[PDB]
């Protein structure tokens, strides 16, 4: 089965339960295997070896997009460290675009949270209105391989 690893940042005690509910929905209800921190026990400061390397290992990476991940990707404060839990550009950039599925929550200036550096401006903008269609399409998103093309007719 599709095997996803979450990737988000620790905003608020609700904004883990949110991820935390999305990642058992995704278990019970999608039929996909889900890589979450929590699951794991990661210390804090093997955060960034956790991401690393479960991005590596997963089909699809799913990239909560809040504001706070957002500011966080952009500015990297510190100047990355075995703390650090946000996708990096030089993570992003050696990772096959197809991998990633940016999910917005919420917008800034009409436009979706999504770190600068990201060079697809696509992602799924969730709808607290209509989570069932949202939910759908995540799923399909998930499902999809992108990689694969059906050749050409001969």
């Amino acid at each position: 089965s599709p095997h996803v690893f979450i990737s988000y940042s620790w905003s608020s005690e609700d904004h883990k339960e949110w991820v935390l509910d999305l990642a058992n929905k995704l278990m019970k209800e999608s039929g996909v295997e889900v890589i979450l921190d929590r699951w794991h026990g990661v210390v804090g400061h093997d955060r960034f070896e956790f991401m690393e390397n479960s991005i590596k290992i997963a089909d699809k990476v799913l990239v909560i997009c809040d504001k706070d991940y957002c500011e966080k990707a952009n500015t990297r404060r510190g100047g990355v460290g075995t703390e650090t839990m946000i996708i990096t550009p030089n993570i992003y950039n050696n990772t096959k675009q197809e991998k990633f599925i940016p999910i917005s929550l919420g917008e800034e200036n009409g436009e979706y949270f999504l770190p600068d550096f990201f060079k697809s401006r696509f992602a799924l903008g969730w709808n607290y209105e209509d989570i069932d269609k949202s939910y759908k399409e995540l799923e399909r998103l998930i499902w999809e391989e992108p990689l694969l093309k059906p050749p050409v007719r001969g």
